[PDB]
């Protein structure tokens, strides 16, 4: 990564072996669960696209899932070059040239490259870039790897509430149904899917009830 | 987080793999016991709001609780907003814009900004005001889950004084009791809900005693 | 804490993971046996009282010792009021405000203000302060908490002489025996104490063996 | 390795026992499986020839995979002794030698004279080119140790077809298949491979089709 | 302990919860087995006075061994100050006390002293002192806790030779016998205590062999 | 060690912890197997003769090898005494003394001292001296513990032909034959003593066969 060092300069640092090591661990235990995520990006805070490149390459499974992701990751370079196309021909001496999709992708970039454009004034944030390439690609395989629909979370008849809401909950993350569906379902999905004798109570305390409060009358 | 570097000035440091891996396992250890707050308060010390959103985002149960804990947020911001209105129509060029809720909450700001602010001469401290709302929420979740009402902790006929009095007070934290409760239940419901044995001799000492003397005379 | 940084300046840093585990752990495993109290005094060096209610918070059991605490630092608190009381009204413009009890005991102060303290020149050391106050507590904890009389640690007819020592300076410790009871008991308790057979070969020793020459003896 | 301190220095910093570790435990647990070769450039990020024979040597088994390594570096440095030959002859009074194949390998050159040609300006980046031939050689062994021909990777009757994509493309990293092969299997041999019901649905969706559609179609 | 920061001066700095751990742990683990004391004295690089004490401390069991460990620290206290009286009477306003024997062992000395004494030009080592005391204590503690003689170290019948040499010096650490009786040792009791069989052939080899040679010839 | 701190001058740092924690499991999960020579001297980086010694003496077993290398230094030590005679009487004022055997092996030498030659412009680097006749001792130990002859590593009907290989070079790591001959075997120590089957493969292949080449004929 790139970090500012004890005196306020931006350097390049190798990846630390604890790093590493978090990230294989979080993959090999939690697979494509939603929250792995929020992990990756925060694991990989200042990367390169080195580093990145390290990150994805050094999990062992899910091939399936890193083959989805690089075809995500072509997809935006390609985009990228749409947008920002580079001039052909020789580089002035010494001087920066600017990067296509697959030098943001650490494809066609050495680290040197990448350092040079990420500690340029101003930064050409290579990094934060690929990133976000990397993220659109995780959450795609999240969507894909989510095993059940909100449909068939029903609450079952000895089920206490608060395990239905969770279940609930934690399926809609997967499913990346938005934050206004997520606050919204509250009033709906939540309540029909609910027991009779829950669903009763929840009826009857009106609308515009918290989830709090719905949590609260079905304890 | 922020942090003081070796030499006296106020940095942007990336948060640490052991800070991740110690508030997930935490929270997959204790969920919402009320010793879980203080742990996440402590392991946020410096957080940007970016910081605090990536703790909350790691964690993978509990999504009910996160839920609750999105709609106290919101509930906070909107009253940040009343208090605190912002200037609509563009920013004064190179200049730092006013925070609303949402840029507290790390939602709409970014982490320059956030770093912008909480840095600033004096500073606006983004990251301990969304920690604010954020503990605010977390507490209600202590509260939820708490299992026992403190009217049915009652000390058991071969049930040692220690083992009942360590029932009480922590159901008594769970449940949010405050100081002043705390400090007085030593004289009523403590005596009351003893068993036979213990409750003659503590109605003996007379009132005005203390913890220690009260578990000292049921030894 | 408040540590020397690598230039010589007195700076707060954030409490570590690691330090937060450490003590819940030795918490958990040990709970009031005697070496937690130094355990803990080396975990907090350099602690502000922000730092010490953090550790105390985020244990999880033994609610009945720390409400002890709780008033064994009242008690401590309300004598420092007696010894140092502070003017009532308002603050000199920018000025450093003398610190009241819930002020060592950092219930009514803020980080920024024990910081204050803790680095004026010269320092009022509220951290070591509300230290020596939770000590003071936690001795208290520790006896209560010893299961066993000095008087009730007998030598076995088959235990070896070694042990029965180990039995009886673990009890002692607990009981808090003072230093000149435990370089006295020596030359009465222990002996008194042991079995028939090394009783005899200890009694025939004399008056003024050494600890190491009475178990050299009874090997 | 060679490191930058936070002064902006290139200087050599002992291996670190978690990097030792790190690498050690890798081979134990993974052997040579494809993504063993980056988490070995990672870990060794910095490194000195020197720290590279550290690393290989730590290794206890595999060491019939240690001897065709050597075999392999002993290759590329005899290529390199016949792109750039030395003098012989006597060095230059206090001057910088020039590196040989086995002064690249850290065979025949000390420490010191690593770390003089890797903090010249500009560099001989001697670590780099050890690396280089390094991996060359774990491929051969990545390849070598591949237990499985991609003919022979075919969808069960009840197998889901994520599990076999991820048996096939975990084969094809393996087997070394370069990404033209990799992109290009999904439109072929990943097709003819797949179980009778899933060939099926796969003919019908027609050409073009991405690994996403494709996984969709047979969920 | 007090060490160099980055920048050249001498320094107190917290001891760390991974050295707490260590110590603790390793008597744990091996009560007093000789090998504890280097290990003991490693963990204990640069410590003050009240550092040595915390470590010692923080064991919970081996109480008798504690308090033989006092006994000894009083007998050198009392030596040194038979060697180094000290002036009564009042101090030199902001002057540096010469220590006693007991602010040596850190119980009538406060950590600023210490660090005052440490850190005067020239050191008056008063955590070096108090550690020769405590490992002249420990050794002794080594010796009482050997459980056998070396006269009862023979080699077995099937017993391999390397087993029972490395029973052998195992028990001579113990027992602390000197490296000359160590190097001597070969030439006799080892010979004397080994198998007829191998008594044999070590006595066909004549005087003067080594270990390597003793050994070799009994493989 | 000594290291270079973060402003570039040779400074002495504490051993850690963790370098401690690292040799002891080490040798106890792995004893003499060669590989345990590369770790040894890469925990040892930077290492003082005081260093050496803690590394050594913290072992709590294999005292048999730890006489035998103390033998083994002794001859070094004897040698350097040879070739580098010492003056004997007074120290000049001031200055610094020259190295006996003794002081190289640290058991003679303070840390200061140890430090001033290591230190000094230009060094007189004890702690490299030293670390070498230590290698020279414990590669005498793997050879003495390997517990095969090269000429029993013959390969199973069943085995399969890389298993035999993985023997084979690890045999002939421990006997330490040079590598001319590990590089030589290959065309016949080798071939020998594979099975049947596998030899015919072998022996049609002709002279001049790789390892990866014969590797792969026997798969
Ligand atoms: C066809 C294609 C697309 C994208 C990439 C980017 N990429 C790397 O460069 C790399 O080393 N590993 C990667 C792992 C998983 C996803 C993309 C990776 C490579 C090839
Ligand atoms: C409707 C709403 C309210 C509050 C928030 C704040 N917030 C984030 O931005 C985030 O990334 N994760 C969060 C996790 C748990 C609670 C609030 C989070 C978002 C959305
Ligand atoms: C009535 C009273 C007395 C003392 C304290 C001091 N104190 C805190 O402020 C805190 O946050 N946790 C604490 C835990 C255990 C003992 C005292 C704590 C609070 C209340
Ligand atoms: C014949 C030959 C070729 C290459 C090397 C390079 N090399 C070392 O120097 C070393 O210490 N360990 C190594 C381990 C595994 C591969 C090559 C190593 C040595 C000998
Ligand atoms: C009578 C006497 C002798 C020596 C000491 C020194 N000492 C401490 O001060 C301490 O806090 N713990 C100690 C643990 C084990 C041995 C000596 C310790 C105290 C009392
Ligand atoms: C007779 C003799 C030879 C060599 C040494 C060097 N040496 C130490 O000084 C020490 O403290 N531990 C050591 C452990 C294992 C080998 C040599 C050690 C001492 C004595």
């Amino acid at each position: 990564p790139i970090v500012q060092n004890l005196q306020g300069q931006m350097v390049h640092q190798c990846i630390s072996p604890r790093t590493l090591n978090a990230w294989v661990k979080v993959v090999e235990e939690k697979a494509f669960s939603p929250e792995v995520i929020p992990m990756f990006s925060a694991l990989s805070c200042g990367a390169t696209p080195q580093d990145l490149n390290t990150m994805l390459n050094t999990v062992g499974g899910h091939q399936a899932a890193m083959q989805m992701l690089k075809e995500t990751i072509n997809e935006e370079a390609a985009e990228w070059d749409r947008l920002h196309p580079v001039h052909a021909g020789p580089i002035a001496p010494g001087q920066m040239r600017e990067p296509r999709g697959s030098d943001i992708a650490g494809t066609t970039s050495t680290l040197q490259e990448q350092i040079g454009w990420m500690t340029h004034n101003p930064p050409i944030p290579v990094g934060e870039i690929y990133k976000r390439w990397i993220i659109l690609g995780l959450n795609k395989i999240v969507r894909m790897y989510s095993p059940t629909s909100i449909l068939d979370i029903r609450q079952g008849p000895k089920e206490p509430f608060r395990d239905y809401v969770d279940r609930f909950y934690k399926t809609l993350r997967a499913e990346q149904a938005s934050q206004e569906v997520k606050n919204a379902a509250t009033e709906t999905l939540l309540v029909q899917n609910a027991n009779p004798d829950c669903k009763t109570i929840l009826k009857a305390l009106g609308p515009g009830a918290t989830l709090e409060e719905m949590m609260t009358a079905c304890q």
